[PDB]
């Protein structure tokens, strides 16, 4: 019982910049500073934007404020706490059926409003800060426009994807692939988070 660690805390380490009129991706953190901040929980970064880039001491993939919470997936950060200035914060939301988690938006981040626009014309924002149309093709589902390499999304789950007026629509969760050709992507739907609300 002496002998058993305990599990970091999900860092954020950079964001996804989307306020100017090109999308770009900041870090805010080094590794040797995440590992730091993974272990004792406390990070005392400015927080900045929508979309941040979050890493545990093993993955990396993002999070994104939607009415005031921060959302992201279980399979990245399972049932870990978020750094913080005050310390390790515990999820307020954990749903595994839905591959989802969420804790309250940290203190300086801008949240994304819920689409009710009702369009499938919609766009995905990478850690790498590509902005790819996607084509809504069901309730959690949508086809990209120009398919590409699996290897382009990886690490992007957690991320938005945006309506044509830049409301949230969904949280990205898994590739759709072809012989490693992502086609389509799964994604949380916003209404499934307005409902976990
Ligand atoms: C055939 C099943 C289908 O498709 C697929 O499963 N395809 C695969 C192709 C992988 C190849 C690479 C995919 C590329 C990008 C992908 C965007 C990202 C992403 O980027 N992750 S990541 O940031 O790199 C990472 C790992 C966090 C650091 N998601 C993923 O990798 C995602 C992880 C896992 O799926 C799930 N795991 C769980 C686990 C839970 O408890 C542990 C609870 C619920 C849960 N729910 C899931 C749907 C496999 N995943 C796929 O995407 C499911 C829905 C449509 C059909
Ligand atoms: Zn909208």
């Amino acid at each position: 019982m002496a002998s058993m660690k305990k599990k970091g805390s999900v860092v954020i380490v950079g964001r996804i910049n989307l306020s100017g009129d090109t999308a770009y991706a900041q870090q805010t953190r080094g590794e040797e500073g995440c590992q730091e901040t993974s272990q004792t929980g406390r990070d005392k970064n400015q927080v900045e934007g929508e979309v941040q880039i979050v890493s545990t001491a093993t993955q990396t993939f993002l999070a994104t404020s939607i009415n005031g919470v921060l959302w992201t997936v279980y399979h990245g950060a399972g049932t870990r706490t978020i750094a913080s200035p005050k310390g390790p914060v515990t999820q307020m939301y954990t749903n595994v059926d839905k591959d989802l988690v969420g804790w309250q938006a940290p203190q300086g981040s801008r949240s994304l409003t819920p689409c009710t626009c009702g369009s499938s014309d919609l766009y995905l924002v990478t850690r790498h800060a590509d902005v790819i149309p996607v084509r809504r093709r069901g309730d959690s589902r949508g086809s990209l426009l120009s398919p590409r390499p699996i290897s382009y999304l990886k690490g992007s789950s957690g991320g938005p994807l945006l309506c044509p007026a830049g409301h949230a629509v969904g949280i990205f969760r898994a590739a759709v692939s072809t012989r490693g050709v992502a086609k389509a992507v799964a994604f949380i739907p916003v209404e499934s988070l307005e409902t976990t609300m």
